[PDB]
């Protein structure tokens, strides 16, 4: 199966199916140890999901572009989604989703 | 009802319904021919289109995430990039496939 259907989990984490995380357009930034080694079993996993996107809407929201590259032909995309900020967890998805981007930056 | 982000366009909830009207802004949607925008998920060819989608573990493992905070609110940012197979047999129809759609709203009203 391509890479964007893979699911990470404990046996096949986040680092195996996605990459070192990193700061290059090529690489996720999004998790920390715990996200990377547990993926979708990750304890509050259901609370970053709840922020994926549908198929049909990943299309929908997203400005979407063909690239061709050296290393090959690349469909991008780009896109925002907001928070409710009247979700009464809304604090707390705030602090979790800021916890786990850019996490690698503090990787010791 | 449900979040942005979680809905699924069909003919009884269109894209425009379910995502806005297409265009050349930002958070404004640029995919899509009359047939898909009308259609969704019962578009004919919507398989080859969603067979480019990720799931929720390779959107948070693959994209770029960021969060901006403004005076709109806040908002959940993505940027990435889904390589085709060029090995694939049906790799030229997939490429012809995705231009059909990319800015497809610039010929139609």
């Amino acid at each position: 199966k391509p890479r964007q259907k893979r699911t990470a989990t404990k046996a096949y984490n986040v680092t195996q199916a996605f990459g070192r995380r990193g700061p290059e357009q090529t690489q996720g930034n999004f998790g920390d140890q715990e996200l990377i080694r547990q993926g979708t079993d990750y304890k509050h996993w259901p609370q970053i999901a709840q922020f994926a996107p549908s198929a049909s809407a990943f299309f929908g929201m997203s400005r979407i572009g063909m690239e061709v590259t050296p290393s090959g032909t690349w469909l991008t995309y780009t896109g925002a989604i907001k928070l409710d900020d009247k979700d009464p967890n809304f604090k707390d998805q705030v602090i979790l989703l800021n916890k786990h981007i850019d996490a690698y930056k503090t990787f010791p």
